């Protein structure tokens, strides 16, 4: 219509961007100071998941809201294929600090080799990374030095990135596929951040120590974004949406949580734990031994009293939404299946939208509104109190009263983030991993 606004697509990351061949996985987000940061997988050898592949993590910036970008920066690389793979984005409103996580396999591991459990070994009180020879016999790195299984220090080093050094002489890298001490072949989950609205970056810290179970044998980031809470007794609490598997290797969602501006973490429930399903059965992430009820990739969204909404990708065909009372430590056992929406299976975006639209509380959700990968749709939802829990809480269902087209053909995995004018910008996989496209659209361009 008149007015409308829907931008010819940009290719913010394609092949040959920083000298990568392919592209996966879009994180996007708008900083405290109107910065626009935009991170993704520079998949180096070809498209394909960890382990086949070595994986960077770059991000590009742009401070006129997204009209004009940066040359893009490399901020995580490991050697000889360890990857970083899956990115998300979070700022602190309080001091201005800027998270990106991601999740991290030494080389040769993914999804599917996983071991159990953080890599951690606690000695005496603190959690110590374990580094294994050939032959199985188990080291603890502490403070960057190497110390054997009877306490004696060794003649060997670490550093932030993995390197390991010999009587200070760099040998290898513990997450490569030759080094003679090497970290634990299973998942990581790495934070870095920025103190200048993303301009430079922190080296990676292996937060697996504080939310990684022993039971687990993946645990990720899901990717996208995730959310700071506005309302309630959990205010200021910082939330990053995540999914692992269970040593039976079925997957359930979570989050991840700081109270204190990101120096500390840890993971809440799944709504899989005492989850009741339609059958009337209760099931738990520990135990689950069925593919059908797994809850996977997901994106977190607040309600206007605090309660928290997870949207996550999952196998009924269509979205599910959990609802936490307490900050994302726990989540109600009713998972609603919301047949309004196609979910293909597939990576989704939800954010909170700043102002009210016909008078309501809002959310924009990008996915693939298809059985497959394709029909890209951004939607507007409308936030409605339909009634109250046994508890006396809110409960809170969508209207998505707006539903638009915005990419006709391949559309898996996006992200969405509004704008300083209070527009929407979206990134998203238009090629499976090769050209990565960012629009802006408004509000008269969805409602059309
Ligand atoms: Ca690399």
């Amino acid at each position: 219509v008149e007015g409308a606004v829907k931008t010819e697509p940009v290719d913010l990351f394609h092949p040959g961007f920083l000298n990568s061949s392919n592209y996966r996985i879009p994180a996007l987000f708008k900083t405290k100071e109107g910065t626009l940061i935009a991170s993704i997988d520079a998949r180096r050898q070809g498209g394909a998941d960890a382990p086949n592949n070595d994986i960077d993590t770059a991000v590009r910036r742009s401070e006129d809201g997204g009209k004009t970008w940066d040359e893009g920066q490399i901020i995580m690389d490991y050697p000889d294929k360890s990857s970083v793979i899956d990115t998300t984005l979070i700022q602190d409103d309080e001091t201005g600090r800027i998270f990106l996580l991601v999740t991290h396999f030494p080389s040769k591991y993914g999804f599917w080799n996983a071991g159990l459990g953080s890599g951690f070994k606690n000695i005496d009180g603190k959690e110590y990374l374990c580094l294994y020879d050939s032959s199985g016999k188990e080291f603890t790195v502490r403070e960057n030095v190497v110390y054997d299984k009877d306490g004696n220090k060794t003649e060997y080093t670490t550093n932030a990135l993995g390197d390991l050094f010999r009587n200070g002489t760099k040998i290898d890298n513990i997450n490569s596929s030759t080094a003679p001490l090497k970290a634990k072949g299973t998942s990581y989950i790495n934070l870095v951040y920025s103190d200048d609205d993303g301009k430079t970056w922190s080296e990676p810290q292996n937060i697996n120590f504080q939310v990684k179970k022993d039971w687990m044998k993946f645990l990720g980031i899901a990717p996208g974004r995730g959310i700071q809470i506005k309302n309630g007794e959990h205010k200021g609490r910082i939330v990053v949406p995540v999914y692992y598997t269970n040593e039976k290797g079925k997957q359930s969602s979570a989050v991840i949580y700081s109270d204190d501006s990101g120096k500390n973490w840890t993971i809440g429930e799944s709504p899989n734990d005492n989850r009741k399903l339609e059958n009337g059965k209760i099931i738990n992430s520990k135990t689950l031994s069925d593919d059908a009820p797994q809850l996977t990739e997901c994106q977190v969204v607040e309600m206007p009293n605090g309660q928290l909404k997870l949207f996550m990708r999952n196998l009924s065909g269509y979205l599910n939404i959990a609802t936490s009372f307490d900050g994302g430590a726990t989540w109600d056992e009713t998972v609603e299946k919301d047949t309004n929406v196609l979910e293909p299976y597939c990576q989704l975006s939800v954010i909170n939208y700043s102002q009210k639209i016909d008078g309501k509380d809002a959310v924009i959700f990008s996915n693939p509104n298809a059985r497959s990968r394709s029909n890209g749709t951004v939607r507007i939802g409308l936030i409605n109190q339909v009634g109250t829990y046994e508890n006396g809480e809110p409960k809170y269902e969508f209207d998505w009263k707006y539903n638009k087209l915005v990419k006709p053909g391949y559309y898996a995995y996006s992200c969405l983030t509004e704008l300083s004018n209070g527009n929407i910008g979206l990134l998203y996989e238009g090629t499976p991993s090769e050209e990565m496209s960012y629009i802006e659209m408004n509000l008269k361009y969805l409602e059309s």
